[PDB]
This record gives C-alpha cells, structure tokens and sequence, in this order.
C-alpha cells in the first residue's frame, strides 16, 4: 500500500516529476503504475516509485533465466514523483531533492550487481531514507533491460525529464498576490484583460463577491478560449465538434496528446467547473453565462457550443484531473486549483534535484 497523496495544504503547496535515465523497471502488463516509495526514517513519505514511459515488452536475458514467470510484462522508465509539500518549506523540499539524488546512487549500485532483480526495501546507510516495495512483482534492469549486464551506466535525471506542478487557493488566481501566484497568471494562455471585461458586463448587476466573479471569469474564460484554439490547431475531436467540418485535419491523438500538454506550457490540472463552487448560486449564473458569447465571438458556433458544454458537464483539460486538493484551514478547507510546468522555468529550478 503506496500511500495516497496528502491533499490539504495550509498555502501554496509543490510536487515534483522526475524520469530517470540509465535504467527501467519491468512490471506484468497491466500492473499499477506505483510500486514502492521512499519515505524519511522518521516515517514522512517523500516520493513514489512509479512506471512511466513503455518500451516495449519485457524479455527475460536468457544468461538470467531463473524458472520464473515473466510472460507478458512489461518494460517502462521509471519515474520518481513527490508527495506534495509546502512551496515556502525549505526543509521538506531539501529532502525530497536529496532522497531523489541517493536513490538514484542506490539504483547505480542496484543494476552493477543485482541487474533484473526487484529492488528491496532497504534503509539507507546514513539512516535518512527508507524504500518501501508496494509491488514485489517488478524487475529494475540497466539501460533498456534487454542485456543481461549494464554498461557501467550511473542512473541520472535532466531537465527534460522533469515537470514542477503548484497548487494554490482557486480565489487566489488573478489576485496576483504572492509570487507563486504571478508566475501562474504569466501563463501565455492566461488572459488578464477579461477581468475588467467582466466588470464592464455586469455593472447594472448586483454581484455577491464581483472581484472574486471577475477572477474566476477570467480564469474560466482564459481556459475556454485555450481549448478552442488547441482543438482548432491539433484538429482534436472535442465533444460532438469535428475538425473534419470546418476542414481541419487532425495533429494530435486528443487533449491528452503530449505535444497539446506541452502547448499549453503551463498546464491546468483541474477540472474546472470545480471553481463554480467558490461563488455564490447566483454569482456562478451570471460568470457562466457571460463565458459563451467570449467564445462565439471567437470561434464558430459548432466549436463554442461544444467546448462551452464539455466544460460544463465537468470536462478535464487533459485527463484526470486533481480535483481533492484543498488550501487554508483544515477545518474549512478552500479548493486548491493546480497547475503542472511542461519545463521546470528558472524560479522553480531550486525545487528539482541535480545529478552531481
Ligand atoms: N496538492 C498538491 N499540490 C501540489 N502538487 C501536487 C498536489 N497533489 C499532487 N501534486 C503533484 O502532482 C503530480 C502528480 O499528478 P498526478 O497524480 O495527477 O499524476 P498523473 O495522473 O499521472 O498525471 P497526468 O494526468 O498528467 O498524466 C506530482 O508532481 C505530485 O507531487
Ligand atoms: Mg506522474
Ligand atoms: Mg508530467
């Protein structure tokens, strides 16, 4: 048992993505993704031992032959994934980076003399690091497990196998009040303008909180209005809407694609009609119906109608979202909206570890 994610944070919280190079992990086909994580010896979860990318079927080396069944696995990379902390906590972030850098020192060692075997729960020689093993049905193997011994490899990690996700209060975003929020209001999807839009719209309008509707309009919209443009460019299939019929031929497999992901640069991961439920009944109405005419001004009907709806039976940017992470006081938590960085930018470069 991998244990769940923590989900409420007091402010702003930060998880860590990171591939490894140098080895893979060989798993049955269909397995979970988790199967280990490291914790401190003091018994705080600190990341996750996860498949990743698959690189094709799994094939025991015939010099390694042990009478034992691996029909059907699966190769994949192995990625490390943190369990979320606090963004101002230097000491958890310190020791997430850490506990990276000497399991990847451990899996070095593991592939020159244990090659294709599972790793095992140990605790670290300095006492700091424990690996726990969820799923014992798994073989870690150097390069891309098809030889029997390594090629001396040392098991790194580099920028491009890394992502940074941040969550924050959702009636934070647009508020610019802290750096972690400014930085996520600079996403080049993110439209600023449409706050002071919505409050030009809705003057005769005796709003519940209208700064707090402003913001989430625009967050709304913004987001809309991206998904709109994605599905024009990537010719992606979104609802009842085909891109065949206004003569788009498709680039992308859908929202999920990699390259839409990375279009995005920074990457909502939240499905956003969970926002609606920081406003009022009332205030939720009026935000939502002033969405459609932004998009219908933009793009054809077919596609405003389409996306407009998506969202609003709970539609997800790109797959499952993170929708149970919560900010403020844990007796009245707040949602938490999260954002994942495609490229680690240079203000949170500090949060990854780095291969020495
Ligand atoms: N409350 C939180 N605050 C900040 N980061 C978080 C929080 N909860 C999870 N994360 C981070 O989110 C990332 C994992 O996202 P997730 O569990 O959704 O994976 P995934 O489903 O495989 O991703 P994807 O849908 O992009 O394929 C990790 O970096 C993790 O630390
Ligand atoms: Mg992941
Ligand atoms: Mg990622």
């Amino acid at each position: 048992a991998t244990p769940d994610f923590p989900t409420h944070f007091p402010k702003s919280s930060i998880g860590i993505e990171n591939e490894l190079a140098g080895l893979v992990v060989a798993m049955p086909a269909n397995s979970a993704q988790k199967f280990g994580y490291v914790k401190s010896a003091q018994g705080d979860a600190l990341f996750m031992l996860t498949k990743d990318m698959n690189q094709g079927s799994y094939q025991r080396p015939p010099s390694l032959q042990d009478g034992k069944n691996y029909q059907n696995w699966q190769t994949h990379t192995v990625e490390l994934v943190s369990y979320p902390c606090e963004m101002d906590d230097k000491a958890a972030v310190e020791t997430r980076k850490q506990a990276m850098l000497w399991l990847a020192t451990h899996f070095t060692t593991h592939i020159d003399q244990s090659n294709h075997q599972p790793l095992a729960p140990i605790q670290s020689e300095d006492g700091r690091f424990v690996i726990e093993i969820t799923n014992a049905k798994h073989v870690i193997a150097a390069g891309n497990g098809i030889s029997a011994e390594s090629q001396g490899q040392t098991i790194t990690m580099t920028p491009s196998g890394q992502q940074a996700t941040v969550g924050v209060a959702a009636k934070g975003f647009g508020t610019s009040a802290t750096p972690e929020l400014r930085l996520l209001e600079s996403a080049p999807w993110y439209q600023k303008s449409l706050k002071s839009q919505f409050a030009s719209l809705t003057s005769a309008e005796n709003l519940d909180d209208k700064e707090l509707a402003a913001n989430v309009f625009a967050y709304l919209t913004s987001i809309y209005l991206k998904t709109a443009e994605l599905a024009k460019k990537f010719g992606i299939y979104i609802n009842e809407w085909d891109p065949m019929s206004e003569q788009i031929t498709p680039n992308a497999n859908g929202l999920t694609d990699p390259k839409v992901k990375n279009a995005w640069e920074i990457l909502p991961r939240t499905k956003p009609s969970k926002i609606v439920e920081i406003l009022s009944k009332s205030d939720a109405k009026a935000v939502m119906k002033h969405i459609k005419p932004q998009l219908q001004s933009r793009y054809s009907e077919s596609l405003s109608k389409n996306v407009f709806q998506y969202f609003q039976d709970g539609g997800e940017v790109a797959g499952h979202g993170i929708n149970n992470a919560t900010v403020g006081d844990k007796h009245s938590p707040e949602l938490a909206i999260l954002f994942e960085f495609r490229t680690v930018p240079n203000e949170l470069q500090s949060y990854l570890p780095k291969t020495e």
